[PDB]
């Protein structure tokens, strides 16, 4: 078996290998990449997402989110407080202000130490989940707005035609903006391109060990666990690498820099943070190997994890026994 220790693998496709997206995902899996839950893909030197980022300041962040923490430095939740709309230009200025800017630091490891020491004492503002794309329409390779849809994948694999659409999202980040521990909706894949700016550090648990993380989370967030059998779906819980190590949870870490893609694999729990002002684009996708994960994915039915209407058909077809209860939650 390839990659038995579940290490995060880094790939350097040639321009020829970058033509056929599905084929390259399958290639990475043939090398065991999925065992880690996360892979990095460095595009060929000839490729670009768009010509420049000089013209993006007028994008609107209609509902910036202030990420307010509670708990202890290494075990905390965050809630999102809505703020007034701002443009990307205004957001960049805010990110670079003395209150919010990245502190002096020696290297990525020093910055990581500062993040876990101090994150809870600040409330950064995140411009997350903005429907849109920054890929040029003429970019033909790895354009996240031109991938095969999950609806077409399900139809091709299972013969069922379903409603729903699948479009990318933009994320504008600043120092300390945080993504909580989660898997994707229906345990889908995700792909993530860091268009510009400062890095994003990722933590990931191998899919084969996801239940270990779930068990620890139930111990560490006992009230939340009583409220919902899939509370990690709420995307609010953080556990530091130190706490994971103390509890024997298998995980890996890596930092993504501008110009790099990250793929998360079905049932790969991940979390992380932004180093400073940046912009990422991401979308969920499926392959034939996803179907059996989608069939088995846990669901939140407590009300908290409201999601896109495109997930209706996925639950309805893949999880008919669970559908009525999940729908009540929506
Ligand atoms: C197009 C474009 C490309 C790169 C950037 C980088 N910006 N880097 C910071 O702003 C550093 C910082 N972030 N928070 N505190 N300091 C901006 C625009
Ligand atoms: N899947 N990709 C993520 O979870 C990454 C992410 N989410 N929010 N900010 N970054
Ligand atoms: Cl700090
Ligand atoms: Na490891
Ligand atoms: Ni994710
Ligand atoms: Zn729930």
């Amino acid at each position: 078996a390839q990659n038995p220790n579940c290490n995060i693998m880094i790939f350097h496709p040639t321009k020829e290998e970058f033509n056929d997206f599905d084929k390259y995902i399958a290639y990475m899996e043939s090398q065991g990449a999925h065992r880690a839950g996360l892979a990095k893909i460095i595009p060929p030197k000839e490729w670009k997402a768009r010509e420049t980022y000089d013209n993006i300041s007028e994008i609107l962040i209609a509902t910036p989110l202030q990420q307010v923490a509670s708990g202890r430095a290494g075990v905390f939740t965050q809630y999102h407080k809505k703020k007034k709309a701002m443009t990307v230009g205004e957001y960049r200025h805010l990110a670079n202000s003395k209150k919010y800017q990245t502190p002096p630091h020696q290297n990525f490891e020093d910055l990581e130490r500062k993040y876990w020491k101090n994150r809870i004492y600040n409330s950064p503002i995140y411009g997350a989940d903005i429907s849109g794309s920054l890929f040029d329409e003429n970019t033909k390779q790895w354009n996240l707005g031109h991938l095969g849809t999950i609806q077409d994948l399900l139809e091709k694999e299972c013969g069922v035609v379903i409603e729903g659409v699948n479009t990318p999202y933009l994320y504008f980040g600043m120092w300390k903006t945080t993504f909580a521990w989660h898997t994707e909706d229906m345990d889908l894949y995700s792909i993530n391109y860091l268009h510009l700016g400062e890095p994003k550090t990722w933590y990931v648990v191998p899919p084969e060990h996801g239940q270990r993380l779930e068990r620890l989370a139930r111990e560490l967030f006992p009230g939340s666990s009583r409220g919902c059998g899939a509370f990690l779906r709420h995307k609010v819980a953080l556990i530091s690498p130190t706490v994971l190590k103390e509890n024997g949870i298998p995980f890996n870490r890596i930092t993504q820099e501008a110009g790099e893609f990250m793929v998360t694999f079905p049932y790969g729990y991940h979390a992380g943070f932004n180093h400073g002002f940046n912009c990422a684009e991401a979308i969920n996708f499926a392959t034939p190997r996803w179907i059996d994960y989608g069939k088995m994915a846990s669901q939140c039915s407590c009300g908290e994890a409201r999601v896109t209407f495109s997930m209706d058909a996925f639950v309805r077809i893949l999880q008919p026994e669970r559908y009525d209860l999940w729908k009540r939650g929506q």
